[PDB]
């Protein structure tokens, strides 16, 4: 399969990081960074990295694809995976998370703690060594480096919206609106999850036309909103043995799609239960919220909205220029529709 | 000069917004302006000025224009942003309370550990400034690469710095370890970076000169970090702006390494009992040990020996690397008390 093929190159990417940097001189740090990367990249679906590789393979003329260009698309894909790993190492700290991919979050390890914040910077910085090593002499080099930095700025914009202590003052959830939700997910998720891997595919395929990049970006941003609404649903309703992570959105008072929809439907008395119980680590409080979500029929709303959005994305994908491969986008939509993790 | 450097700041902040997606999200643009203002306020602007001075003394006077001076200040602000980012994170790891005479950013109630996100906003800002001013210039990729390399070097050194003695085993507190720490965590971003940026703006690319410059910068950076270590213990908080934590954080500081060189058998046990403890009496007992081992007198003398060695190296540089620039830099820090 495509996944083992993508994973096959990981040991070689690790060596590239070392050999191309000052890590060559400090084996204590080179060895530590290997541990960091293996732990934080292990398991999961590799969906960002696959999306990059799939995009390239679907967008380039089959006659232009070589073994070297496939290794390059995998490498770009792995740079997205490393970005993700960096993003989630910090997210876990900010979200008060305990587990991810079925083991303790990196920062929760006793040998690590708050020094995770330095491990994140070691990870992020790795990306640029990979990009320089492979692409410094190519015309697309500056586009790649700029794209990765823009992805960091976008994501951190959205993280700010997400975690800001401003978003709620005690019983004031007046900012829990769809306008706020749409901004949060656009920036924190949709850029790095879809726009970045698709654009990397397009660049590698020598597609440069600004109009095609804008159309692809618009499609990506719609798919990423969809993807995050699923993430938010899974936080509450997912089976930990499948997701690998204990959900914290309720305890952390997040402006999740479920919270926004619950406020749409609360009676006056239900809004008081929401405001009393949301944002608390007491187990009776968390359960009261979950009960409320059930009473409000949010599971049924989710199933229907997942389908409506699915049908809308599929139509959008069908209306793209053939140069953007409607089939790529249909297949990306399909791969996530009805996921349970 | 410093105020002519500080005058450029409002245009930098304005570029950060307009050159990015921040224009669509005023909540975040406004926040980032606060982040930048608080974390860049005051201090000496030393790394920024190094960048400017390096360009002004390396470039031929006939080639400096009002426009290349503005660009040099712009790159110096990017170094100040980098330093802001680095110390934001460092203050989290070191358990610090104050910097520049106010609470460290992560210590603010509305920030906390979300300071890790504010750090990413700052880092990322750098690249928008570089794009705005340099995107169409030949040196653009070199500039973008130097900032990325500075992150990697710094983080390498920070790893060695923060990584988890074992109890009373101080066998790794050696000069070899110390030298590696301070090369990577300090010397690259504090001197090599700003000097390299000046060299690039002045169109100096010869790799032998980049090497000689780098070697000088690394020696100055070690020196600078020994002074930093000394100030952690002995500096006056009302001048430094910061409460020291090296003792309670069990750091492999210059002072600790030197204390180990001097300790009697019994002093060693005092050291291993009391170092790395937040208890005030334990901290004061380490300071009393440092005094008894004559570390203040040794620092005074070593500072002077190192200064003399630095000046002899600077005088020996090629003319095209400006011995005067290096003499000037060394004089700006010798005998500093903050
Ligand atoms: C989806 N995402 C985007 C940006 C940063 C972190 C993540 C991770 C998720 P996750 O903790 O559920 O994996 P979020 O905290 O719910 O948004
Ligand atoms: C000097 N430096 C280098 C890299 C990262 C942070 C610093 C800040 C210093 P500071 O906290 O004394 O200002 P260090 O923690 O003693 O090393
Ligand atoms: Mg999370
Ligand atoms: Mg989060
Ligand atoms: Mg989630
Ligand atoms: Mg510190
Ligand atoms: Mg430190
Ligand atoms: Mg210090």
């Amino acid at each position: 399969t495509k996944k083992e093929s993508f994973e096959d190159v990981l040991p070689s990417i690790l060596n590239t990081i070392t050999t191309n940097s000052e890590l060559t001189e400090v084996p204590e740090v080179a060895n530590w960074l290997k541990k960091v990367l293996e732990y934080n990249l292990a398991g999961g679906k590799k969906a960002r990295g696959l999306t990059t590789l799939f995009a390239y393979e679907m967008l380039e003329k089959p006659e232009n694809i070589t073994e070297e260009t496939i290794y390059l698309a995998k490498t770009l894909g792995w740079c997205v995976e490393i970005l993700q790993g960096f993003l989630v190492m910090l997210d876990d700290i900010m979200d008060g998370s305990t587990t991810r991919r079925g083991v303790p979050c990196w920062y929760q390890l006793p040998e690590v703690g708050l020094a995770a914040v330095n491990d994140s910077s070691l990870m992020f910085s790795s990306i640029f060594y990979v990009l320089h090593a492979h692409f410094a002499d190519k015309k697309i080099y500056t586009n790649l480096v700029e794209l990765f930095n823009e992805s960091l700025m976008h994501t951190s914009i959205g993280q700010h919206l997400d975690v800001t202590m401003e978003r709620r003052q005690k019983s004031d959830y007046s900012l829990f609106t769809i306008e706020r939700y749409n901004a949060i997910v656009k920036y924190k998720t949709a850029y790095y999850t879809y726009q970045l891997p698709v654009c990397l595919g397009m660049l590698l395929a020598n597609i440069s036309d600004p109009v095609l990049h804008q159309k692809a970006e618009d499609m990506c941003l719609e798919i990423g909103k969809f993807f995050q609404i699923q993430d938010d649903y899974i936080d509450c309703y997912g089976d930990e043995s499948l997701t690998g992570k204990m959900g914290t959105d309720i305890q952390e008072a997040k402006c999740s799609w479920l919270a926004v929809m619950a406020l749409q439907r609360c009676s006056a008395s239900q809004k008081i239960v929401f405001t009393t119980c949301y944002g608390s680590k007491e187990p009776a409080h968390i359960e009261r919220i979950k009960e409320l979500y059930k009473q409000l029929q949010l599971p049924e709303l989710y199933a229907q909205e997942e389908t409506r959005m699915y049908e809308s994305l599929i139509k959008q994908a069908h209306g793209l220029p053939s140069e953007l491969s409607p089939a790529l986008f249909v297949r990306l939509i399909h791969m996530i529709y009805k996921r349970n993790h």
